[PDB]
């Protein structure tokens, strides 16, 4: 195979900044370059990496899951969330590695390290899902796969439906349901509406926004009951419902909607 750049999880590579792309007022592409333009980063499909600095006298260390794939050669990207300081009364000094990033000029590095998380995407509906970090992967196949992202946890879900639609065998079915805070506000929407015009058969997409604009066709508020009912497979296909965003979305919007619709705990995972 091509060169891979994270050949042990801990070891730290420094990877240098190439590009920056605005995604939204708050959110950005950060594209690094790998250690050759004949370099694959070395990811399996659903995982993530970490990155790491010294901010402010302190050691940072945070994840962020790549939404580039080992297709592609000499580069890895990251969407990243900035959250700026004297913006949220609650916090008002804003995020450490992330304004760290927003501040990085292109030719600047940074150290990854990775692959981690539970789940692998295997391909043709096949998930290798760890119980925990001691346990050995459980092998799960699917028809389809409910996800429910909310924010910046459209970056795993966006990992696992390139990799279905890039293959033309890979029958799987993908149910999305993605919430944020405004219309504004929701990551890589071209890219989700180009990936739904393309594949319809594999691709079911919906919305939800906290506050919603006048002319709005999708769903308002956190996630429900009803949009879950409405939006993922139901119950009886026996879908995997995958999940990601912020731990009360989980929490308060997501576990108990699932349970009254009739999702097993056993179907269902969290990033
Ligand atoms: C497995 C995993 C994968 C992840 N992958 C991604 C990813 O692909 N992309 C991504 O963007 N994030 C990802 N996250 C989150 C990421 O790891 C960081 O937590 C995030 O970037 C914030 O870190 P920070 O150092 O900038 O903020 P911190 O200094 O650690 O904490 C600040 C926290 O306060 C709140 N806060 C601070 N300022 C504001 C503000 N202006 N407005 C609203 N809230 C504010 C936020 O909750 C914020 O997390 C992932 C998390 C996990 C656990
Ligand atoms: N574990 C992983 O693999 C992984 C990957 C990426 C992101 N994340 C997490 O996803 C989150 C993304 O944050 P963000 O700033 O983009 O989100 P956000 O604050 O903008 O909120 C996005 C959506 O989350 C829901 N939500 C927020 N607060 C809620 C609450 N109290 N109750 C019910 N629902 C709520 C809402 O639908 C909201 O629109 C972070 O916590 C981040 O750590 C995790």
């Amino acid at each position: 195979t091509p060169a891979i750049t994270l050949e042990n999880p801990d070891i730290k590579y420094p990877l240098r900044l190439i590009d920056k792309e605005v995604v939204n007022h708050d959110t950005r592409r950060f594209r690094f370059a790998l250690p050759s333009p004949e370099h694959i980063l070395g990811l399996p499909v659903g995982q993530h990496i970490y990155l790491s600095a010294r901010i402010d006298g302190n050691l940072v260390i945070r994840p962020y899951t790549p939404v580039s794939s080992d297709d592609d050669k000499g580069f890895v990207d990251l969407v990243i969330k900035v959250y700026f300081k004297d913006t949220h009364p609650k916090f008002p000094a804003g995020g450490k590695m992330s304004q760290y990033l927003e501040s990085m000029k292109i030719g600047d590095t940074i150290e990854f390290r990775g692959p981690n998380g539970l789940l692998v995407y295997q391909g043709k509906g096949k998930f290798a899902i760890r119980p925990d970090k001691k346990s050995s992967p459980v092998i799960k196949t699917v028809k389809s796969v409910g996800m429910i992202a909310g924010g910046t946890g459209i970056t795993p879900m966006l990992q696992v439906i390139r990799a279905i639609m890039k293959d033309p065998d890979d029958h799987t079915v993908c149910h999305l349901l993605f919430a944020n805070q405004t219309e504004k506000d929701i990551l890589l929407r071209p890219e989700l509406e180009e990936l739904r015009n393309e594949h319809s058969a594999r691709f079911k997409l919906w919305y939800t926004v906290d506050r919603a604009p006048e002319a709005w066709d999708y769903s308002q508020g956190f996630v429900n009951e009803e949009m879950i009912r409405d939006h993922l497979p139901p119950p009886e296909e026996e879908p995997l419902v995958l999940m990601c965003g912020p731990p009360p979305m989980i929490q308060y919007a997501c576990l108990p909607n699932l349970e009254r619709v009739g999702h097993p705990k056993e179907r269902c995972f969290a990033f």
